[PDB]
RNA sequence: GCGCUCGUAGCUCAAUUGGAUAGAGCAUCAGAAGGUUAGGGGUUCGAAUCCUCUCGAGCGCGC
RNA sequence: GCGCUCGUAGCUCAAUUGGAUAGAGCAUUCAGAAGGUUAGGGGUUCGAAUCCUCUCGAGCGCGC
């Protein structure tokens, strides 16, 4: 149920027949206070100016055509010609209803698109760093989120799986085999190729073979990336994300596609070799000109191929990129060379969300007190045991069997429900006892507000095939604020699938609790003067459970059933 | 079925039919191999030699009267003198099949008790350092072995939660300017005078708020240590810790009874007991203090007054074993707690890398027990997320705890100085917990494919006509007297050994005698029921070690 | 030197993309307090949001 | 200086506490083979890795 889209057409529907454009734009968004209703109709005063009237008088000319009948109980004109909506409550104590009877909870299904997700994206031959943590989480949530909706996610994860450190890296291994599990790989065979060495002419010519490619060194290719993508799996396992294996398309897919990339962008008249290195001009920035490449003798031109490939051979829709921020002209520039090449179209969106980099409660970059990278396995391990010294010391003397399940949920989701908050891209701090706390906007406040709720709906007799026969009468001002955002899921999960951001989500979720949390200690489902109600606030409370495990469940959040 | 005791009797009442004497020991064993039979007499030679005749002439004079029918098939004499016997292959039937009858896998419940045991014992203010994971585990799976014999077992946590360290302890936590008062984040000691000291000399006596003061930040360390025993899977809790608070008041009386009675004398500047193995045994310094030695023998007291002990097992260090076995000669030339009631004292050394190296970290540090137990799980991963990778995520926490955690533990429960080495522990290859742990699985699922419902397979006969089967189903019964071994000797290193045995026996079983579908159904069920019983005896056997068993692998 | 992302309560984060009196959670003496949205100027009915400067933070291409 | 625990196949560990030809697992994917003066001498007895004694070497406890 999108009750914005809904008043959003029958206010352009309206508008029209007071005098108004074709092109016209309501505002329909929700009241920021309660003093305005439940939603808010803003696109007045932009409009009563094109024609030079007056808003306030404007207003009411819509009100006389706009019909808001068995959806408003009053509709009202504020501040400089405002349109308040107050939704009347017959309205939303019926789809309160309609959600219950569905396993949707009334979400619509959108036209059925297929969109790719680019995140994670570790590295081979290397731990994987605490640095790409933010990409996985947030990507996954992306891709959960669209997967509800209903369309055909292809989950894209872009592994550096190629460039000249194989050289050092297959040498390495060809001779670590001489000797017998990657822990201080790409570490020890740095300390060769620099100081000191000598064989490294060995390392130097062993990559030239890997672009030739035979076997054997496409073996030690493999062999070095499967290892890599194993360990990762097994992060990914833990971490509840829903990648695999064969979700992997790093900068081998993306390398081939090299030649007849610069070469058709020189034969359509758009490169130069300016400098010694093949270029491409564009023109929306400085005083003066800038300048991308293409080859030299690059990471915007496998970009290119990147972003014409989701486009031509797995038919992408729309594209989202969940990449660091000190990638953004890398991309944008590699991707206004694909808008004025033709390779990927008009329609298909080339979506860039970004993030910035770990730090510490100290404005300093995200490290161990040894002062060096913190590996993602290692913080895992500390959110486990944070998170059983957290549960022990409120719910001590219970059955081990049962703390370790519960000590994952707490701690791995209080991880992840931490960059699920945050949408900045100017770096972020990562604190324990900020996101390790049974309050505010937490993992475990939301984890134990959905048990919370859930008893309520337990503790009464009141099966479950007969109560949704018995209705809800809403007729208190919490229920309506309850019923409401209950109703207002579709809105929220819309807009984390369009602008790609998951806190939005979260916000809600958030939101949706302190609402129980206060109609719970004012509304007493519990018992009252009659069994109409009674009933009907346990529908009101059992939709919120379905609605909150629904909700965490697109973040990738585990919900324990009791704490 | 403690076959063992069966002929150690059916031979001693049987060795009187030759004039051997009362205190008679017909010694009878396991055999060694399996052409000696399935169990030795080796009671013959020293007393041949104590009645001046031939043994091999002595040996036969008591077969005369020795009536081992349906016991046994074939009682002859080899060597000097060793009376072998060959169980029959209707005795052992006739047992694997009544094992299945009961719940304990026909266990007797022996002579009920009350024993205590003394293991884990960490310290206050620290975080568990791997010195104690050795006396942790071994100890815990004493407990559960003399538990399952139907025992009163008391766990006893001989926690350090005394001593003069507490000056810099608890004028330390007085510096609580983090926040309001609470604490959670250990890491104490390692972080840190006339300021404190007279700290203690407020606490040694009968404090008022600083034992409020110090009944908490042992409680804080107690807290985590519990989860650490949860993590481990280990039976201890915070209701077993009897620390060295408890005895100390009674130190006075029993340094006084100890003069009352002519045993202690005062020496150097000291209060001196003198003992028969001379140096003395100093339980007071010359400056009042205290020693182990005096909280040693004040606690074997406890045991037998308050606590009602029988036995109480110590599973403590061996750096100890001086400072032990000299208050327990005072003890019992004292009159504290009596004879009948053994002071047991397993040990075990340092722990060492592979390399003879004390067990240290990657820098040099002392290894923190919590940090061991999650690269116990990593590895264990890395270890499942192999032989089965794609495989969900559930299954492989669920794996990876037993696999992880069941190697941590099977590897101390079968030494008695030692080497830790995860090539060695995490392995599905030699007596490892996974091989026991994949072991039990390959078992379960000859018992899983087959069409015949437990309920009416049940009543059926287990007909033995082959060696192989015999070896096995003798082996099978042999399980009470390997847990009476464990009980006795306290060491659960023979039940991971017999376990280890044991599984591959029914492996060099299983691809050689058919179960699934063979000649005729009169063997189908028998051979069946055989794999019912190592089922539940290596399940029953781990679960006495403290070892988890998944279903699949 | 050019260029990217930014600057919001003491801290960690919001503000439905230009809407009404900038909101929550810790922290500080259930409600209370806490703000010239780094700062000036400008654009219009209306600005934390957009345009131009200054200062400042983080990171990418530069000789 | 006295005293405690020990020394087993190239590594990690067994040996029913005085019993028969000292046994497994790694190392040299399943089978097999090979691996030893039980640190070493002496002694106790039908019989010793085990017990007694000295020597050598490892670890750790109170010395002085």
């Amino acid at each position: 149920m999108n009750i914005q889209a809904l008043l959003s057409e029958k206010v352009r529907q309206a508008m029209i027949a007071a005098g108004a454009p074709a092109d016209c734009e309501p505002q329909v968004r929700q009241s920021a206070k309660v003093q305005f209703g439940d939603y808010q109709a803003n696109g007045m005063m932009a409009v009563a100016k094109k024609l030079g009237m007056a808003p306030r008088q404007l207003a009411e000319q819509v009100l006389t055509h706009l019909d808001l009948n068995g959806i408003a109980s009053k509709v009202e004109i504020a501040g400089p010609g405002f349109i308040n909506i107050f939704l009347d409550p017959a309205f939303l104590a019926e789809h309160v209803q309609q959600a219950l009877a569905s396993d949707r909870l009334g979400v619509a299904t959108p036209e059925k698109q297929t969109i790719v997700v680019d995140y994670s994206a570790p590295n081979v031959a290397k731990e994987m760093h605490v640095g790409h943590l933010r990409s996985t989480i947030i990507g996954d949530a992306a891709v959960r989120t669209l997967e509800f909706l209903g369309h055909k996610v292809i989950r894209a994860n872009h592994v550096g799986d190629w460039g000249t450190q194989f050289g050092m890296l297959i040498a390495w291994l060809e001779k670590q085999q001489q000797e017998n599990d990657l822990e201080g790989f790409y570490r020890d065979a740095k300390k060769h190729y620099d100081e000191d060495e000598e064989f490294a002419e060995r390392a130097r010519n062993y990559v030239v073979k890997l672009q030739s490619g035979d076997e054997y060194f496409r073996e030690m290719w493999r062999k070095l990336v499967d290892i890599t993508m194993t360990q990762n799996q097994i992060t990914y396992d833990r971490l509840n994300v829903t990648l695999t294996r064969d979700d992997v398309m790093g900068e081998s897919l993306y390398n081939p596609m090299l030649p007849g990339i610069v070469a058709d962008l020189k034969a359509k008249g758009l490169a130069v070799e300016s400098e010694g290195a093949t270029v491409v001009f564009l023109d929306e920035f400085k005083n003066k000109e800038g300048e991308p490449m293409g080859v030299i003798i690059l990471y915007t031109t496998t970009d290119i191929a990147c972003a014409k490939y989701r486009y031509e051979t797995l038919h992408a829709d729309r594209v989202l990129y969940y990449i660091d921020s000190r990638q953004h002209q890398h991309l944008m520039q590699a991707w206004a060379i694909v808008r004025k090449a033709g390779y990927v179209p008009e329609s298909v969106p080339l979506e860039h969300h970004m993030f910035g980099m770990m730090l510490g409660k100290d404005g300093k970059p995200f490290k161990t007190r040894a002062g060096g990278t913190v590996k993602l396995a290692d913080l895992l391990d500390e959110a486990l045991e944070r998170a059983r010294r957290l549960v022990a010391e409120k719910n001590p003397d219970m059955p081990a069997d049962e703390l370790e399940k519960l000590a994952n949920a707490v701690g791995i989701g209080a991880v992840k429900y931490a960059d699920l908050s945050k949408n900045r891209t100017t770096d972020y701090i990562f604190d324990w006892d900020n996101m390790l706390a049974f309050e505010g906007n937490t993992a475990p406040y939301m984890q134990y507000a959905y048990t919370r709720v859930l008893s309520v709906f337990r503790k009464a007799e009141i099966d479950e095939e007969q109560l949704a026969a018995a209705p809800v009468i809403i007729r208190e001002d919490r229920e309506a604020q309850l019923a409401a955002r209950l109703l207002q899921f579709e809105e929220t999960l819309t807009v984390v699938a369009r602008e790609g951001t998951p806190h939005v989500m979260c916000a809600y979720l958030y939101d949706l609790a302190g609402l129980f949390s206060g109609f719970y200690e004012h509304c007493p489902i519990l018992s009252a003067e009659n069994e109409e109600v009674r009933n009907s606030r346990l529908k009101l409370a059992q939709l919120t459970a379905k609605t909150l495990k629904l909700g965490l469940d697109t973040l990738g959040i585990e919900t324990v059933e009791r704490m």
